[PDB]
Parts: C-alpha cells; sequence; structure tokens
C-alpha cells in the first residue's frame, strides 16, 4: 500500500531487453505500483514494430460497423449503437476523413475534450469496433498480442473455448468522436490495447480501489439499468463526464494515447474514453496470477445471454489448491487488496 500513492497513471519506456518477456514486465510496473491507477502506459523500444506498413490494409473488411446514437445532458449519457451494412476499410476512412464527420480544429487538448463533451449527442459517427483480427506480422514475438503467453491461456488449453475479443484479438476503427463508455474488462481481467496508426485516443481511467465508488454513482443516476441489471455498466453504454466525477468525488486520471504506444488497463480498473480522428486500435485481454480473485468475485451481466462467463474451476484448483474445497462449497470469504502487486513482481521487490 506504499507504491504509487496517489494511484496516478504511469508511463514506461522499456528497453528491447526488459520489453521481450510481456508476463514479466506487467509484474514489474506492478512492483512499481502502476496497477492502482488502474490503466498504465507502456511506450515501446523505437526498434520494436509490429508491422512492416499498413498500405496493404484497404480491402480489410468491417463486418458491422456501429453508428453511436447518444442521448443526455449534464454530464450523464446513453449510448444506442445501431449496426450498419459492412464496409472496406476504404470506404470507412473516406467517412472519417470527409468535412461531414473529420475531426474539427483545435489548439489544446483540453479543447478538443471539451469539444467531445459538448458535442457527443450531435452527429453521431461510426465505429469500427470489434473487428476479428490482428494486424501483427506472425514473427514478431514481444507483445503479440495475437499470442502474450499469460495464464489467461488456460481457458483455451483446458477447455477448447475461445473468446472473441477476449482470448483473441480484435480490431477498431475509430473516427472523431467515438467512444467507449465507462466498464472494466470481462470477468474483471487486464487488457492490452495498441494503437497501430492514426489520430490519437483519449483515455480515463478511475483506480481500482475506487470503483465501488463510480458504481454507486452509476447506479443513483441510471437506476432503471440498475434495477434491470446486476451489472448494468458491462453494457458499455454509459457516458459520464470527468466534471460529473469531479462534483461527486470520484477520482480518476486521464492520458491521451498516441500511435505506437500501449495501454495496460488492470482488474476492476474502470475506463472510458474516445478516439481523436482516424485511427486504428488492436487489443486483447491476459490474466496473472493476482487477476485470479477479481475473476472468481466479478459481478457478471445477468440480463444478456451470449455475454462472457468464464470457468474459474482450472484457475482455484491449479493457484490456490488450499482453498478448493472453501472455494467450491461457497466458504471462500476472501477480500482483495487492490494495492497488491502480483505475485510474480516478488522478483522485483528485492
Ligand atoms: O474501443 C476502444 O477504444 C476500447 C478501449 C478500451 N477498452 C475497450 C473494451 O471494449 O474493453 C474498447
Ligand atoms: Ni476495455
Ligand atoms: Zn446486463
Amino acid at each position: 500500500e506504499t507504491l504509487n500513492p496517489s494511484a496516478r497513471i504511469m508511463t514506461f519506456y522499456p528497453t528491447m531487453e526488459e520489453f521481450r518477456n510481456f508476463s514479466r514486465y506487467i509484474a514489474y510496473i506492478e512492483s512499481q505500483g502502476a496497477h492502482r491507477a488502474g490503466l498504465a502506459k507502456v511506450v515501446p523500444p523505437k526498434e520494436w514494430k509490429p508491422r512492416a506498413s499498413y498500405d496493404d490494409i484497404d480491402d480489410l473488411v468491417i463486418p458491422a460497423p456501429i453508428q453511436q446514437l447518444v442521448t443526455g445532458q449534464s454530464g450523464l449519457f446513453t449510448q444506442y449503437n445501431i449496426q450498419k451494412k459492412a464496409m472496406t476499410v476504404r470506404e470507412f476512412r473516406k467517412i472519417a476523413n470527409s468535412d461531414k464527420y473529420c475531426t474539427p480544429r483545435y489548439s489544446e487538448f483540453e479543447e478538443l475534450e471539451r469539444k467531445y463533451w459538448k458535442n457527443l449527442t450531435f452527429n453521431p459517427p461510426i465505429y469500427g469496433a470489434d473487428v476479428n483480427g490482428t494486424l501483427y506480422e506472425k514473427h514478431v514475438d514481444e507483445w503479440n498480442i495475437g499470442r502474450l503467453r499469460t495464464i489467461l491461456d488456460l481457458v483455451e488449453k483446458e477447455s477448447g473455448i475461445t473468446i472473441e475479443g477476449v482470448n483473441t484479438p480484435y480490431l477498431y476503427f475509430g473516427m472523431w468522436k467515438t467512444s467507449f463508455a465507462w466498464h472494466t474488462e470481462d470477468m474483471d481481467l487486464y487488457s492490452i490495447n495498441y494503437l497501430h496508426f492514426g489520430e490519437p485516443k483519449s483515455w480515463y481511467s478511475v483506480p481500482p480501489e475506487h470503483g465501488k465508488r463510480l458504481e454507486r454513482l452509476a447506479k443513483g443516476f441510471f437506476p432503471g439499468s440498475a434495477q434491470s441489471c446486476e451489472a448494468f455498466l458491462r453494457h458499455k453504454m454509459t457516458l459520464i463526464s470527468p466534471l460529473m466525477l469531479k462534483k461527486y468525488g470520484i477520482p480518476f486520471d486521464k492520458v491521451t494515447q498516441e500511435a505506437g504506444e500501449f495501454m495496460i488497463t488492470f482488474p476492476y480498473g474502470y475506463h472510458a474514453g474516445f478516439n481523436h480522428g482516424f485511427n486504428c486500435a488492436e487489443s486483447t485481454n491476459f490474466a496473472t496470477r493476482r487477476w485470479i480473485e477479481y475473476g472468481k468475485q466479478a459481478v457478471l451481466c445477468s440480463c444478456r445471454k451470449d455475454m462472457v462467463k468464464i470457468s474459474m474451476d482450472v484457475f482455484v484448483r491449479k493457484f490456490q489448491p488450499e482453498r478448493y474445497k472453501l472455494w467450491k462449497a461457497g466458504k471462500d470469504n476472501t477480500v482483495i487488496d487492490h494495492t497488491l502487486p502480483t505475485p510474480e513482481a516478488a522478483e522485483f521487490l528485492k
């Protein structure tokens, strides 16, 4: 509880030697208290690239682009998705850069941020979100989102189950004012986000240790949603402005991600944000030993079929054998300490 006492978003510039073992570097950033913010930025070494170029992708199909209709006022919004017809990246980029949807002119990011919160209910944009794929070359051995080699691999290993976007990669083609609503990951997992190219993506984050304060507040503002689902934030429809969070005393931080940067999110780290203009991001979830307890305790959406539920059985039997029978008989009373680094970080703590 002494590392990163302010729970602020940290940034890391590893060398190529530090960069190589993905799981070990996550254990390192946690030894530095990065997980306390819920969100960390890792800027990869200059010589690292995941792809020779992106010249060849115009013909790539976005099967289900989503028009984002936002309704609300005074810092509180609900985002509704309108599924559009499939389109090629070529088609998507022409719409993104057209006068009707392009990024407005601005000086500071604080200026663009005001325009985002002022305008998010007007001129609904299109997000090429949740596209099954990867833009990593097959030989890329470091921080390859298609194969991170974390203990999350036990899901597919033990059961054969693949969960799209969770243990497989997703691409996201943004335009100006496209959004991701406030959410934690499925099963309160970690996630990795790489911005392959284009305009920036801005992020807000609430520290895991304060996640419950955010839920209590969301539940107050959206009482119908709360009555009808145990975890409605997981619908990823709820936008809440940082001025509202400030007004109700929720600690949050912000950060802008540029092309070529990774963002890590941590178990129970609520995050939200928006794209600045035409870009492309890739992400997936992953786990460390610390996640197992979060997985066991995650409150899952109780109202949608096709919602992600992972069996924790394999993880408890393997990594917590002494609590297995207790947990099974429904008696495992463990309280999560959000400040604690993952066991794998021992190495870096003397
Ligand atoms: O679309 C995004 O940018 C984004 C960012 C962070 N997280 C998610 C998610 O679906 O968890 C989506
Ligand atoms: Ni996310
Ligand atoms: Zn639900």
